[PDB]
RNA sequence: GUUCUAUUUUGUUGGUUUUCGGAACUGAGGCCAUGAUUAAGAGGGACGGCCGGGGGCAUUCGUAUUGCGCCGCUAGAGGUG
């Protein structure tokens, strides 16, 4: 709760794993380790309903909880490292991503450098489903 | 050269060997226009370099998932129309 940064200066770091699943979406500010966390609330947490957790508002709702969060502190500069399902399931992004990052960004966090951290496999083992797969 | 024999014949009665001719064995020879068509846009093989997610054995790398150990903050997280 205490910033020994100038204002004038330079601005202090952070990095946000935004994870886009096709149900959920994570937004979650660490330092640039990773391993000491700031803020974590989801879409889940904001909206109280499960069809709707991947939602854009609960996006956005999400990302200003976490802008608000962050600036309660006083780090001004986010990364950005986009992580889909990944894995042998999909590696799209859900429609939350953009959301949130276009409202962090509208929030007033300074963006650094947007990369992807999808967890895409190199040789992965069985996708969940049959040989005919999940058909509806 | 070696072995066997039908036999014409020594004017007619008795034995042996040969000229003559027969079958088999063997040696020095003379000659052949002296004798092997080609290598199938058949096939096999050898040889040269190159190629190939061809096969086997050993070694090695990669990430994903699951689980465990340590740390940070939160009440939600999976999943579905």
């Amino acid at each position: 709760s205490l910033g020994p940064q100038v204002a004038e200066g330079e601005n202090v770091f952070g990095v946000c794993h935004i994870f886009a699943s096709f149900n959920d979406t994570f937004v979650h500010v660490t330092d640039l380790s990773g391993k000491e966390t700031i803020c974590r609330v989801t879409g889940g947490m904001k909206v109280k309903a499960d069809r709707d957790e991947s939602s854009p508002y609960a996006a956005m709702l999400a990302a200003q909880d976490v802008a608000q969060r962050c600036k309660e502190l006083g780090i001004t500069a986010l990364h950005i490292k986009l992580r889909a399902t990944g894995g042998n399931r999909t590696k799209t992004p859900g429609p939350g991503a953009q959301s949130a990052l276009r409202a962090l960004a509208r929030s007033g966090m300074k963006i650094g450098r947007i990369e992807d951290v999808t967890p895409i496999p190199s040789d992965s083992t069985r996708r969940k489903g049959g040989r005919r797969g999940r058909r509806l």
